[PDB]
């Protein structure tokens, strides 16, 4: 994928309505169904302290950035086979760009 900054505003709504049930973004935020995402863009997959990852997510060992995050969010199970993230993906590129524009800011 090739990330292009979009609407952080739309991204925030997308996170709230598509991700928040399983993820928090704030520093010190709790793990829920999925791991807290604070600092995700300075980290490899499967490395958030305090979260119980699948071996699949850990072994993928993807150094998260705006580009492979877009690739991942297109189809998480195709990108990380065996992951337990029950999310089909954001198929529209503009949605992924919006979400990641927000996530880059929100997870710092
Ligand atoms: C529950 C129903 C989830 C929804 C909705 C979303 N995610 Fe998720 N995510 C979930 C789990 C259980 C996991 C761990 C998977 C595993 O195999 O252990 C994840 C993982 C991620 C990651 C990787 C985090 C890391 O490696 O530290 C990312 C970057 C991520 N999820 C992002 C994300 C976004 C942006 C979502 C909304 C669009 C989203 N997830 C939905 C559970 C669930």
């Amino acid at each position: 994928a090739e990330f292009k900054a979009g609407s952080a505003k739309k991204g925030a709504t997308l996170f709230k309505t598509r991700c928040l049930q399983c993820h928090t973004v704030e520093k010190g935020g709790p793990h829920k169904v999925g791991p807290n995402l604070h600092g995700i863009f300075g980290r490899h997959s499967g490395q958030a302290e305090g979260y119980s990852y699948t071996d699949a997510n850990i072994k993928k060992n993807v150094l998260w950035d705006e580009n492979n995050m877009s690739e991942y969010l297109t189809n998480p199970k195709k990108y990380i086979p065996g992951t337990k993230m029950a999310f089909g993906g954001l198929k529209k590129e503009k949605d992924r760009n919006d979400l990641i524009t927000y996530l880059k800011k929100a997870t710092e």
